[PDB]
C-alpha cells in the first residue's frame, strides 16, 4: 500500500508555492492529488511551507488528537494553509471547491521512523 506518511504527503503538502493565488487552485489540487478520483473528498487543507518545516512539528507541542490519541503536536508558529471545502452544490463527477488562504497553525499526528506526520487533525 501506499505508506501513511507519504498518504499525508499526497494529500496535505504543497511546497511548491508560497500560497494559493486563482481561486480554483483547490479545484485542481483535488484532482491532482487523486482526491476526486472516487468521490469528491468534502474537506482537505494544504500546507505551504517546507516539508522539513512540517515534519519538524513532530517535536513541537504535544497535545490530544480528535481521536484521544495523544501523538498529536501543534505548530509553535502559523503557517501558510489552504483550506479547502466542497461547495454546496457541488456533485461528483464535477467537484466544486472553494479556496481560502490563510495563516494558522497546524496540528498533524506523527508516528514511526522517521517521526513524521501521518494525519492533518486540525488547524487553528
Amino acid at each position: 500500500k501506499e505508506t501513511a506518511a507519504a498518504k499525508f504527503e499526497r494529500q496535505h503538502m504543497d511546497s511548491s508555492t508560497s500560497a494559493a493565488s486563482s481561486s480554483n487552485y483547490c479545484n485542481q489540487m483535488m484532482k491532482s492529488r487523486n482526491l476526486t478520483k472516487d468521490r469528491c473528498k468534502p474537506v482537505n487543507t494544504f500546507v505551504h511551507e517546507s516539508l522539513a518545516d512540517v515534519q519538524a512539528v513532530c517535536s513541537q507541542k504535544n497535545v490530544a488528537c480528535k481521536n484521544g490519541q495523544t501523538n498529536c503536536y501543534q505548530s509553535y508558529s502559523t503557517m501558510s494553509i489552504t483550506d479547502c471545502r466542497e461547495t454546496g452544490s457541488s456533485k461528483y463527477p464535477n467537484c466544486a471547491y472553494k479556496t481560502t488562504q490563510a495563516n494558522k497553525h497546524i496540528i498533524v499526528a506523527c508516528e514511526g521512523n522517521p517521526y513524521v506526520p501521518v494525519h492533518f487533525d486540525a488547524s487553528v
